[PDB]
């Protein structure tokens, strides 16, 4: 059996001021420490990136759930995707409303359903058959996504959240989740939601997560470009470094994504400026920002 | 220059009936002349493969635009997208209801908004905005997908549709456009509105659209695997042999596809029982619905 790894991430975007970088840090650690923690105990790579995702979710200072970026409408409008790399099981909702955790209806989507991907009036249909609670529009607003957007009409990293992991038996997985864009049209649904795109899982090869401007990552599929270069012969950091490297040369996008290969190597690599984002596997924790600022600390 | 070609399918999947034979090839030929009519005046991929969906769209014998299936409530919910193969850019509207064409909808996404993705309601809103027809919801609705729901509310041929081209400038386009699966759930979204999914296309390599289960096409990304390996010197055959057999393997979906390289080599292959197809290159017009049986007409 193998030992269990977990990566989280961050926004792929701009530099984080120094104000909230105390709060980054603790939210990157809080949801690897949930992965791990499924993980140190037998549970699923599926569960322990539902679990590193919810609790990202829950945190308002990361563009997913609560603290989600602000529609043209002033509206939270939210999308997310899971995979399991076993048989390759999908679960996605994009522009879903008035709900905490679109992550784990994402997960309902993937098995209570024939389906994999339910968007808008219909993933609300099934919230409601399932017993997802409505929660009211002003939990998930914040007052700094608030002023985002009134100040977007007339350098920024929202929170893009993701996370991959490998399990004791083999079997790898990812969850992406996010809030958009700031003054995003009605509906729009970016890479998050996208098999392929926002994310990747296949046991045979490992799992990627994404982030960045979702136009772009679409249009290159980051996440399956990631993997096909790794079935190509190449290292993690090798396959990261020309994947991120064809969406800046081909569509001008920059941002970052993580990846785990079936067989433990794992990295986080980004063209933007930052992405946050924390890897824990063999008893330590893997944290950092900004390049070369990384530091490990033990785990309990 | 390069020689045009634009090829067309409906869906591969069940046995045609022979009361539907003649009907589907004067579709077919129909939605062939009409994208070969279009680059013969020296028309664009992006403007063909458009035109040749429209087609198809607007004829009731195929399930996309007016002919579309109907979901678990009676409705049609429709999916389109449409990709040029230059610059990589895209388009793509999920779950739009009593609009007439889904496809021009995906060309106004790629064309006059800076995303690729729209939906549902935020869709409708969108079409509204552009002056779209907002029609009434039962023209979309024929006498035989009523009596389908009913079937199925008390394994066929429900043909999904779509077309790529190669135009006198070298560049490469894909469209697809569906109404998707008898009594799916309400906001269900399939491959045809995802990109890597139910199409692909790149100047660089060529372009792809997609037919069959799916989910089975997403879970696989069918279309952007298949110009995998024509990125790796695979003819066009070979390469839709091999993405259609591994989409069979491994998550045991059924299937068709189109395909035009960037050289002008083409095929359309299929693992289901049969997918109506057909092609237009040096003023000649292929078409077929089963292996073995082709058919070679000249286009005056
Ligand atoms: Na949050
Ligand atoms: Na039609």
């Amino acid at each position: 059996h193998m030992n269990p790894i977990v990566v989280v991430h961050g926004g792929g975007a701009g530099p984080i001021s120094k104000d909230r970088k105390e709060r980054v840090h603790q939210g990157m650690v809080r949801a690897a420490t949930v992965g791990y923690g499924i993980l140190r105990e037998g549970g699923s790579a599926v569960d322990a990136v539902e679990g590193a995702v919810v609790a990202l979710e829950d945190d308002p200072e990361f563009n997913a759930g609560c603290g989600s970026v602000l529609n043209t409408n002033g509206e939270v409008e939210m999308d997310a995707s899971i995979m399991d790399g076993k048989d390759l099981s999908a679960g996605a909702v994009s522009a879903v409303q008035c709900i905490a955790n679109p992550i784990k209806l994402a997960r309902l989507v993937m098995e209570k359903t024939p389906h994999c991907f339910l968007t808008d009036q219909g993933a609300a249909q099934f919230a409601a058959a399932m017993g997802v609670p409505e929660i009211p529009g002003e939990k998930l607003v914040t007052e700094r996504n608030k002023k985002r957007l009134e100040k977007e009409k007339h350098q920024k990293n929202l929170g893009t959240v993701g996370a991959v992991a490998l399990d004791c038996k083999g079997n790898v997985a990812y969850a992406t989740s996010t809030g958009g864009i700031v003054n995003k049209m009605v509906g729009r649904v970016g890479d998050s939601p996208c098999l392929g795109a926002g994310g990747y899982a296949d046991n045979d090869i490992g799992a990627v997560s994404t982030t960045g401007h979702g136009e772009s990552i679409l249009k290159v599929n980051l996440a399956r470009l990631t993997l096909f270069h790794i079935e190509q012969g190449k290292t993690v950091e090798e396959a990261a470094d020309l994947s991120l490297g064809y969406m800046k040369s081909r569509v001008k996008g920059l941002g970052g994504l993580i990846v785990v290969s079936k067989t433990g190597d794992w990295v986080a690599k980004w063209t933007s400026t930052s992405m946050p984002w924390a890897a824990a596997k063999d008893g330590k924790l893997h944290f950092g920002i900004d390049p070369d600022d990384t530091t490990i600390t033990d785990l309990p």
